[PDB]
């Protein structure tokens, strides 16, 4: 949990993760030359620091659930042009690799998951919406509740998921569940998309 100098890879928009108090955050992915870190940023004013390709020094963050959490008390500082980090392309690509469904749904232990998944079917059941996602290894379900039930995602669209919890279930029945920090970007097929 020491000071880290990292290159910013990507960041989401800021969004409200807790509607009643309108608490906001954004997710970011950053890298040293050896490792990629998933970052939850709870001070939205840091959006500018979190520009991709910028190098920043972060310290006094909190490590929780495999994420670095950045709060107002966290140090985030611009690092100069002197540094000039080379982040191996393979490492950067490792940031974007989507886990395989057959491995996910067979997990015996929970974890938090990011990835892009194609939606096969959608079943809205009350306050929960179930998406059956599929890849070449099989199919499983993504379950969302709360604010994420309003997203517009239809068969053939992809869910780009950030911070979903894998909840193990016996029989390779494990499922991805939205949690307080979950974020979805829907990638719509040309067929389903708005057009002009």
């Amino acid at each position: 949990s020491d000071l880290k100098e990292v290159m910013v890879l990507n960041a989401t928009e800021s969004f409200v993760y807790e509607p009643k108090e309108q608490k906001k955050m954004f997710h970011a992915t950053v890298a040293t030359e050896n490792e990629v870190f998933r970052v939850k940023v709870f001070n939205i004013d840091l959006k500018e620091k979190f520009t991709p390709k910028k190098i920043i020094a972060i310290a006094n963050y909190v490590c929780r659930n495999g994420f670095l959490e950045v709060y107002p008390f966290t140090l985030v500082a611009d690092v100069n042009a002197d540094r000039n980090m080379e982040i191996p392309k393979g490492l950067i690509r490792s940031a974007s690799v989507t886990p395989k469904i057959n491995q996910l749904c067979s997990q015996t232990k929970g974890s938090f998951v990011n990835g892009v998944f194609e939606v096969h079917k959608k079943n809205v059941r009350g306050e929960f919406t179930y998406y059956e996602i599929q890849d070449n290894t099989g199919k499983m379900e993504v379950v969302v509740h709360g604010r994420l039930t309003t997203i517009n995602c239809e068969e053939g669209d992809k869910l780009k998921l950030t911070c979903f919890e894998l909840a193990p279930k016996s029989g390779n029945t494990g499922e991805l569940r939205s949690v307080i920090h979950s974020h979805i970007k829907v990638i719509k097929t040309r067929k389903n998309a708005a057009a002009s």
